């Protein structure tokens, strides 16, 4: 009971370049999502929350646990060969989730 977190589900090992990506995530029982939380795509080994490459506001559960999702459009997604991951950054800037790494290949 030390850290309410966001758990990313069904994370692929790789995503085909040029294709849209849907990010699946669930909340722990005691995590409370807030208005300006966001799920950002970061390079692995990032150090600050401002190092995101693209982000999406959280699909705010309008009625408070179930499977959530957010769709990342291929136009905002990276095209290089680096290792990336999903990260849940809440309103206050602390990261509550970090997904398994993946590439865009």
């Amino acid at each position: 009971c030390h850290f309410s977190q966001v758990i990313f589900n069904s994370v692929e090992k790789f995503y085909i370049p040029g294709g849209d990506v849907t990010c699946h995530y669930t909340f722990t029982q005691h995590f409370i999502p807030r208005r300006k939380d966001w799920i950002g795509i970061f390079r692995v080994g990032w150090k600050t929350t401002r190092e995101y490459y693209t982000f999406m506001w959280v699909t705010l559960p309008i009625d408070l646990a179930k499977q959530q999702e957010v769709q990342f459009k291929a136009y905002y997604l990276p095209k290089d060969d680096e290792y990336y991951q999903f990260c849940y950054v809440d309103e206050d800037g602390v990261v509550r989730g970090a997904s398994i790494p993946f590439q865009f290949r």
